[PDB]
C-alpha cells in the first residue's frame, strides 16, 4: 500500500471571540508538518456583503463566506501534504479553525477530529467590543446580529452527523490547549 495520500484533519469551531485561532496557533507549534486554515480569511468584501431589515451588515451567515474558495485552499494543502514526507506512517496534519464550519455541508465527512469553543453571552459581549474588525461592529451589532445568528448556528448543529467535543472557553490558553493536545495525541 503506497504512502502520501493519508492526512487528520481537525476542526475547530466555537462562537466569536473563544481562543479558536490562539488554539489553532498552540496546537500547531506542538504537531508535526502541521498546517491552519483560518476561516475569517475567507470573507467576503464589504461591498457583497448584504444589510438586513434593520440595516445590520450580515457577515455571521455562510453567505457572508467565498467557501468554494476555502474549499480550494484545503484542496491546495493536500496536494502539497502528498508531497510533504520523503518517500523511504507520518500523517500530515491540517488544523481548519473559523466560527461557522460544522454547518457546511459539503464538509461534514472531512473531519477526523472536532472541537467546538463555548463561552456565555456575557462574557462573549465583553470580549468582542475589546476587538475591532473592518468594518467596525455598529452600535448594538451584538445582540442584533452577532448573537442570534450565532444561536441558529446551534440550532443547525442539533441534527449534525459527527462527535464534536465542546471547550469552555473561558478556561486559560494553556489550560485550553494541554486539554485538546491530551485528547488529540491519543487520536493520532
Ligand atoms: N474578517 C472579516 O473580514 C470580518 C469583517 C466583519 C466582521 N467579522 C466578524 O468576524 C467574526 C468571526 O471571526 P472570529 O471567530 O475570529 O471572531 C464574525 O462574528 C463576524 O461578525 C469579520
Ligand atoms: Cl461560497
Amino acid at each position: 500500500v503506497p504512502r502520501g495520500s493519508k492526512t487528520f484533519i481537525i476542526g475547530i469551531s466555537g462562537v466569536t471571540n473563544s481562543g479558536k485561532t490562539t488554539l489553532a496557533k498552540n496546537l500547531q507549534k506542538h504537531l508535526p508538518n502541521c498546517s491552519v486554515i483560518s476561516q475569517d480569511d475567507f470573507f467576503k468584501p464589504e461591498s457583497e456583503i448584504e444589510t438586513d431589515k434593520n440595516g445590520f451588515l450580515q457577515y455571521d451567515v455562510l453567505e457572508a463566506l467565498n467557501m468554494e474558495k476555502m474549499m480550494s485552499a484545503i484542496s491546495c494543502w493536500m496536494e502539497s501534504a502528498r508531497h510533504s514526507v520523503v518517500s523511504t506512517e507520518e500523517i500530515p496534519i491540517l488544523i481548519i479553525e473559523g466560527f461557522l464550519l460544522f454547518n457546511y455541508k459539503p464538509l461534514d465527512t472531512i473531519w477526523n477530529r472536532s472541537y467546538f469553543l463555548t463561552i456565555p453571552y456575557e462574557e462573549c459581549k465583553r470580549r468582542r467590543s475589546t476587538r475591532v474588525y473592518q468594518p467596525p461592529d455598529s452600535p448594538g451589532y451584538f445582540d442584533g446580529h452577532v448573537w442570534p445568528m450565532y444561536l441558529k448556528y446551534r440550532q443547525e448543529m442539533q441534527d449534525i452527523t459527527w462527535e464534536v467535543v465542546y471547550l469552555d472557553g473561558t478556561k486559560s490558553e494553556e489550560d485550553l490547549f494541554l486539554q485538546v493536545y491530551e485528547d488529540l495525541i491519543q487520536e493520532l
